[PDB]
């Protein structure tokens, strides 16, 4: 079953990556290739233009994603030559440097060698490659609770953090052969991060709350013709939302809606003074203007919305049938504001595409 | 094949009904009086105990329904009685005044006779029994959008509004024989309406905004055991949301966005300062305000999450498979922050419930 599994994954794939980069009659040829390639190793091996472009068809195919209208220029670093752990630690380290490019971020994808027989090359544990820890024992919580578990395991292999609400976990990964995985300290020098500041309440720094630059999803699978790439990191830039009103705002995150409604001025007493909301927007643009100034790249959801309404227009036009989630792609914060609240979309699964994947530890 | 499916959905119904009150005795008895009703007249009629619960179990099955918690405290009217035009009349204008009371509303519907054939006794055109006019000519807009194909079909039939943004429209409704329905002006002393102001921006005031009091759905079918009621209207209270965030704030309906925003003296020229979701806060918070300075009933979006979080609870307990539509239950504002945005429900249709019908005018 597993070979016939390959083979037409891989007959739909080509045949839909050539019709794009105008190659339909180089088809022919190539999936003899890769059924002579099959039928003789087990497997068969992308080449850097199916790579490039099966890797930006997969982020065209997310349909939780909302920033898809620039999935055509993502950049897409080839690393399935990497052997060592040293060069997997420089390839993470080298995504980081030019993806950050200064803090105007550039959409990069990473691509290590991929599974095997099921079998992993590199096995990254990180959830995103920039992170912080987060500790709780004896009621006493410290930092990002989502990171808990990694942290522990972190702390299991010998590392230590200062127990600050912002550590940043070292990169963790483990190779094919080794029982154990390895752990880096990222350089403080790679990792741009942004001090939270409001356009005029000048109180809101005596929260001190921050965040880092780069999103950078390391724990998702790329599937691209049949074959696994369990390893293959890949960032944009953020919405303001997800710092804003998720992870600094959930109850299970950092929590500071009350703290933000102190420093705003309003009381945090009754529902129907919506102090919530009104904390939940001021400290939205909090975000959205500190990332402005210190000049890394954002976008507000507004203008994301209208971004994905070009997608929606252009798959149109490219006889492309859209797929999406409604659920992850509508705003947490005024989501009726912006046109995607008020259609629906075919939550279909299409391929190319990204795969959540069990994580190694927990 | 029709008769058949009465008889299965009255067999579900009553042991369903039964069951709940305690009566699964008397289940037996029943259905064999039931069957041989239909065997008689292709139909059978409801006990007056039967049509109050079903109509429970309906609202309690309202899978887009927020407000749920209450539904066994809902007051029932059973109309099935009325055979004259003034006898509909007079029963929609004792609706408006029993659940309004005084501000103090009370959960009510009024239950009219059931179609018989598929053939409709009583066909209400109304989407709510309250509800402002909306005209479009020459570029023109004025009053509420939403209304502007049943403004024009109540101004072929003879009635004229005075165009303002807040005409109420008025009664109509088509009796089985009549090729016409018939309009009835809503007395003004039946309806309450609440004037926009905020707690302390008083410029807010110069919008010159208002709402009606009591939300009463009139174009839903109320489904019980077989038994179709085309003609049942229902009312809760409202929840601050559906006015401030949708009613008033989309752009296909009163838009008024742009004109808050320059009241509470912000820009809105651009999207990184989320003036749209600071004058969302606003204008919803003025909403809230106004209401309960009014003395009328109206629940905040936090707070009806919180019931509904009872709701799932009490569900639970009473051993309850709980049903919903996760894309309805979120409020338009601040949806990660209520309970509702981070589960999932399972969206199947149980009976009793209400169902949207095709409207008559277009
Ligand atoms: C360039 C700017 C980008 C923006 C603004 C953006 C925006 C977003 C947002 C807001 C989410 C929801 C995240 C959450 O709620 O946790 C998301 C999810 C996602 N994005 Fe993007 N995105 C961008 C680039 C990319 C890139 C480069 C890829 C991959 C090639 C990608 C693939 C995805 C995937 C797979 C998810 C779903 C992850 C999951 O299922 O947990 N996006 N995006
Ligand atoms: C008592 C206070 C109540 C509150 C606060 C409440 C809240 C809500 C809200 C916010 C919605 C969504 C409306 C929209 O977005 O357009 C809704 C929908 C609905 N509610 Fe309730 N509700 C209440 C009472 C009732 C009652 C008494 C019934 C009927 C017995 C009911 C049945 C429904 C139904 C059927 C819908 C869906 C209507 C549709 O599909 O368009 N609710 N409710
Ligand atoms: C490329 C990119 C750009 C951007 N602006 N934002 C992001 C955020 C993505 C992300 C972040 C945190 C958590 C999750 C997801 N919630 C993590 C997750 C967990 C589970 C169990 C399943 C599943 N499908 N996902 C997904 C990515
Ligand atoms: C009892 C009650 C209490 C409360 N607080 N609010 C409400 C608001 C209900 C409502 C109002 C306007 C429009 C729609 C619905 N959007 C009207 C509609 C249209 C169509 C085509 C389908 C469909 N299913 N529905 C539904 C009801
Ligand atoms: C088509 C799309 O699901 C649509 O915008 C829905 C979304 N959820 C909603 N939720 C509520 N409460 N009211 C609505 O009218 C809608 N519209
Ligand atoms: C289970 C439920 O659908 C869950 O809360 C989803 C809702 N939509 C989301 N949307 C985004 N962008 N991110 C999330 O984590 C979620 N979580
Ligand atoms: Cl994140
Ligand atoms: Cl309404």
């Amino acid at each position: 079953e597993e070979k016939e599994i390959l083979w037409n994954e891989a007959k739909a794939f080509i045949a839909a990556c050539y019709q794009e980069l105008g190659k339909a009659a180089e088809v022919k040829d190539r999936l003899a290739d890769i059924k002579s390639e099959i039928d003789l190793t087990g497997s068969y091996v992308h080449t850097k233009e199916e790579l490039e472009h099966g890797a930006k068809m997969a982020w065209r195919n997310s349909n939780r994603c909302i920033g898809r209208l620039f999935w055509n220029s993502l950049n897409v670093i080839d690393r399935r030559d990497v052997r060592t752990k040293e060069e997997v630690r420089d390839a993470l380290f080298h995504h980081i440097e030019t993806a950050t490019n200064n803090g105007k971020i550039r959409p990069t994808i990473t691509i290590f060698p991929p599974e095997e027989k099921g079998e992993k090359q590199v096995e990254i544990w990180n959830h995103q490659l920039i992170r912080y820890a987060g500790y709780e024992s004896d009621g006493e919580r410290i930092g990002d609770p989502a990171s808990c578990s990694l942290t522990a395991a972190c702390e299991e292999l010998g590392w230590r953090g200062e127990r600050t609400d912002f550590d940043l976990l070292p990169l963790i990964f483990r190779m094919k052969g080794d029982e154990q995985p390895v752990w880096y300290e990222l350089p403080r020098s790679l990792v741009i991060e942004v001090p939270i500041t409001h356009p005029d309440i000048e109180a809101f720094s005596d929260l001190e709350l921050k965040w880092y630059g780069v999103p950078i999803i390391s724990d998702m699978k790329l599937e691209v013709g049949g074959i696994h790439y369990n390893a293959a990191p890949f960032n944009g830039w953020y919405m303001g939302t997800e710092i804003g009103a998720r992870n600094l705002a959930d109850e299970k995150r950092y929590d500071k809606l009350k703290k933000v409604a102190s420093v705003i001025g309003i009381a945090a007493d009754y529902n129907t003074d919506l102090w919530k909301d009104q904390a939940l927007v001021e400290l939205n643009k909090a975000v959205l203007h500190s990332y402005k100034k210190q000049g890394v790249s954002i976008v507000d959801h507004h203008t994301a919305a209208s971004q994905f309404k070009r997608f929606e227009e252009q798959a149109e036009e490219a006889g492309r049938k859209l797929t999406g989630d409604w659920t992850w792609l509508i705003p947490p914060i005024s989501p009726a504001a912006t046109h995607i609240f008020h259609r629906s979309y075919d939550n279909s699964i299409v391929k190319p595409n990204y795969f959540y994947q069990d994580k190694p530890y927990e």
